[PDB]
């Protein structure tokens, strides 16, 4: 028996999402993904249990993805596009509404460690994306759901270790986390309540 | 010039609720225009007068503005993604009512997007921003004493009364708590120094 077994992953086709999905399938989760029509999961990769094709900006599609889950992981982003956007915050608004309507409480959602910085220290090139992370975090904090705010520093390509530091409610001692370790942490947050209502900063020294 | 009686439009919104609470605690005699009274809190500070109606209805606006010393505007649209004229049409009704009743002072919130390049606006916020621009022009062209408040991201941090106000430009911080923003709206009732200017309240919260 698995207490948390059915999960929705938003952003499963992305850099962190692909390894989070692979790790979740290996760990025995029954994974539902929401994918945009033109960007499905790769053919040879791990297969989720359920695929909804649609858009996080459509409440109906988010409702179809959240229905019947035990928990939600959010790895939405805009790839290498740094333009002004609201896809993460509006997506989170739809996810919150769906979770409430469907009785799902646990949401583990990735924004960024810039939400623990002096705002004057965010690089201007990243300020438009960070502004939407700030909007998204406010939506999730005000929802009343069991929300783990994951606020990573630079996401790298180093290995899965499971040995990273998790700093609560502040910046940690390294400035990198591998995408594989970030995905491992998102899944770890499904199985404990200790991070609920906190900000978390995962980081590691790869050596 | 002393302001005692104010109307607040948008009193049931996130900034409106704390502006209303702060105004009642400070002694203002507050009139609000609300579409649904159940959205006002049952406990604690309550306004002195409640008009049930719509800012799009000139007669409801007229009933709200009658007898006031000043008007605070904290209108906004919920989730409008595409062209909308609620705020600017509301502002037209507010202006007409202020002129008809001899009310000379209006402090109105739009957004700091009006202080930055238009390409900084997220596409899905373009329509609300376009109507903020229309509302701002309505208020500037009215000849009324108008303080334009153009806040950045509105946060949930506790009131500080310690924020910065930048005049006709942007300040060095990118968030204002809804509570500090409401405190600033009220401060604008106690002075003429911001009239005819754009104002950018911002602060660093821890
Ligand atoms: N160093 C870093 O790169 C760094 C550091 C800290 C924080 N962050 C933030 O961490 C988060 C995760 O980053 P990442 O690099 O893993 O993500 P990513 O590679 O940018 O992937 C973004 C995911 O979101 C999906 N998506 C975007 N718009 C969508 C929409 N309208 N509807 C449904 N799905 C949508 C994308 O799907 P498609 O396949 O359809 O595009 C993709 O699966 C991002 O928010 C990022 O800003 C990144
Ligand atoms: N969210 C941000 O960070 C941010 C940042 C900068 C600027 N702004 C802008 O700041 C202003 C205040 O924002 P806010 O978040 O505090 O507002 P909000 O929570 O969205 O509240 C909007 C207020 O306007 C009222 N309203 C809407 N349509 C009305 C109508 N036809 N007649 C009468 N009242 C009506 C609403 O009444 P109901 O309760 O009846 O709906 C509510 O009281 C907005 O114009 C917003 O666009 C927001
Ligand atoms: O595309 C990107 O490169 C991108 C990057 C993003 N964030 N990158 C970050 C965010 C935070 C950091 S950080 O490592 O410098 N934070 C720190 C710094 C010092 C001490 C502790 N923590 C480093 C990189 C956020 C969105 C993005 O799109
Ligand atoms: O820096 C910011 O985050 C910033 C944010 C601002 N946000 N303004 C708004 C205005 C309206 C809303 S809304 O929730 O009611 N409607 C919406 C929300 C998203 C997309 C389309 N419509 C949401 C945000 C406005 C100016 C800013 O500088």
């Amino acid at each position: 028996h698995m207490a948390v077994k059915k999960i929705a992953i938003f952003g499963a086709t992305g850099q962190t999402g692909l390894t989070t999905l692979a790790q979740a399938v290996q760990a025995g989760y029954e994974v539902t993904v929401l994918v945009r029509d033109s960007s499905r999961l790769p053919s040879e990769g791990p297969r989720p249990a359920h695929v909804v094709v649609g858009d996080v900006l459509q409440a109906a599609d988010v409702d179809k993805t959240v229905a019947g889950q035990d928990a939600v992981i959010v790895l939405l982003g805009t790839r290498n596009d740094l333009s002004p956007t609201t896809v993460m915050s509006e997506g989170a608004r739809n996810i919150v509404a769906a979770m409430k309507a469907h009785g799902v409480d646990k949401v583990v959602a990735c924004t960024s460690a810039f939400l623990l910085w002096d705002p004057t220290k965010v690089p201007p090139r990243l300020q438009a994306v960070t502004d939407d992370h700030i909007r998204m975090h406010k939506v999730l904090r005000e929802s009343g759901l069991k929300y783990v705010a994951v606020m990573p520093p630079h996401i790298g390509d180093q290995p899965l270790t499971g040995a990273y530091t998790v700093t609560l409610d502040g910046r940690g001692p390294s400035r990198v986390i591998s995408k594989h370790d970030l995905g491992h942490f998102m899944l770890r947050c499904l199985t404990t309540d200790e991070y609920d209502g906190h900000s978390t900063y995962p980081s590691h020294q790869y050596q």
